[PDB]
């Protein structure tokens, strides 16, 4: 009946049928198939309206929301096509201290992170990567490894 946050969706170029989950923001083909605990890894992409708007890779952050999702839609570009993996982007890429560990957070429980981030690594099962999520934070691809 489908995983949770999934839903069936048309696609405008080709017609055919995809699967697209409205809490984690991923989209696929294929069709789809709770724990006190997961634990991801992120990359993080901030903007001018991110709460901290600074990081590692740049002291003043001024890049728009806008900039920042084609930044995120291109990474995820080249994880799916295989071209580079995540862990390899996030060390690269990442606005997240995290980039030091591969984008790895350890793990975490519900009540911990922003609610869009929390809802979207619970929602992922393991192995699964999600599409842009937005915080407070900036745009994040996550992947849960546990
Ligand atoms: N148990 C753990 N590890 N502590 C959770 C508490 C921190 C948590 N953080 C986040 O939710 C954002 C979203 C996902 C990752 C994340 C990373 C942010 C991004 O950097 P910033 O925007 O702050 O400059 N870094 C936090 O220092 C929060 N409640 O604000």
């Amino acid at each position: 009946k489908l995983p949770p946050g999934w839903e069936k969706a048309m696609s405008r170029s080709s017609g055919r049928v995809y699967y697209f989950n409205h809490i984690t923001n991923a989209s696929q083909w294929e069709r789809p198939s709770e724990p006190a605990r997961v634990r991801c890894s992120h990359l993080l992409v901030k903007h001018s309206q991110s709460r901290r708007p600074s990081s590692w890779r740049q002291e003043k952050i001024t890049r728009t929301k806008e900039e920042a999702l084609e930044l995120i839609n291109g990474y995820i570009q080249k994880i799916k096509s295989g071209e580079e993996d995540f862990e390899s982007l996030a060390s690269q890429f990442s606005d997240c201290s995290s980039a030091k560990a591969r984008g790895d957070l350890g793990a975490f429980s519900r009540g911990q992170m922003q609610k869009p981030f929390e809802d979207a690594s619970f929602a992922l099962r393991t192995g699964e990567m999600s599409g842009p999520v937005f915080t407070d934070s900036g745009i994040h691809i996550i992947l849960r490894t546990e």
